[PDB]
């Protein structure tokens, strides 16, 4: 039973997010002339309140729930990865989980009580509920279901990242049965992240042609948070090259990923505030605590 740190990845351009949202409403209404929980006759006031620019600009914070097993590297996040071929769900939830219980609630109570719109995979929904992060309907209030491709190019940030222009990028190897299906990209400290970004950079004509991406969005630096003695830092790149990884879909990445994970854990030294010189082994725990204590994220198990 694996424990993940979910990090709150905030959308910068919430008005663009509102456009995406209403485009999805309109296309789902057209196909069905399973995308969003239907509104009953006397719930028109609720619909008018949600399908409304104010809902996304003033009333609620829009948050992708990014899953990491290396929360100590959050400072170095340069992108946010999503599976472009899969559906993601939008639902209302709480800024604090139970760890900070019955949260069965009417539609109107959820609208009045839940400050955040979360974006996450179907897989995570019940686990989120069970942990007190989202409520259940008196059975999950789904605002929309949107294919990951339509979010590609959106600007995001966290309260931990050094830079605040973390564009959503496509990563088709994200497994939809693991956590939230959204992954912080730390290309300095993770070889699969490096591999994916490097494939996008290298085939930038394919990517900028296929998604709402422009070349100039592909140049974000990732600040390395972890040095291995003898290797130095930017170990994601070091192992990518040492092992001659062919692509981000290379079947040997799975092994490389797990070897690097353990090695960083047992031998790494932190290179960023507030952990400079401390061992990764100790910082992994402090980082989870700080994130959870600052309301920047959650502990998640499934």
């Amino acid at each position: 039973s694996q424990e993940y740190t979910l990090i709150k990845i905030f959308v910068s351009n919430v008005k663009d997010f509102y456009s995406i949202f209403m485009n999805s409403i309109r296309s789902s209404q057209s196909v069905l002339n399973t995308f969003f929980t239907d509104f009953e006759k006397g719930e028109e006031d609720l619909k008018n309140k949600i399908w409304n620019e104010d809902f996304f600009v003033k009333d609620k914070k829009v948050i992708f729930l990014g899953s990491t097993l290396k929360p100590e590297t959050a400072y170095g996040q340069n992108y946010t990865f999503i599976n472009p071929n899969e559906y993601y769900y939008l639902t209302l939830g709480f800024d604090k989980q139970n760890l900070h219980v019955n949260n069965i609630m009417t539609k109107e109570e959820i609208i009045n009580s839940c400050p955040n719109i979360y974006v996450c995979s179907e897989n995570s929904l019940y686990n989120l509920a069970y942990q007190g992060i989202i409520p259940l309907l008196k059975d999950v209030f789904i605002l929309n279901k949107i294919k990951g491709e339509h979010f590609v190019g959106l600007e995001t940030y966290t309260n931990i990242s050094k830079i605040k222009n973390l564009y959503i990028l496509p990563m088709t190897t994200i497994k939809m049965n693991i956590s939230t299906g959204i992954v912080p990209c730390v290309s300095s400290d993770s070889t699969d992240d490096y591999a994916c970004l490097e494939d996008i950079r290298k085939k930038k004509n394919y990517y900028c042609e296929k998604y709402n991406l422009k070349e100039e969005q592909l140049k974000n630096n990732s600040e390395s948070c972890i040095e291995l003695p003898e290797i130095g830092n930017n170990t994601g790149k070091y192992y990518y090259e040492k092992e001659k990884v062919s692509s981000y879909k290379d079947v040997k990445l799975q092994k490389i990923k797990e070897v690097l994970y353990k090695k960083q854990y047992f031998e790494g030294i932190m290179t960023v505030d507030p952990y400079k010189g401390m061992k990764t082994f100790n910082c992994r725990k402090l980082a989870k605590q700080n994130i959870i204590r600052n309301l920047d994220g959650f502990l998640y198990s499934e």
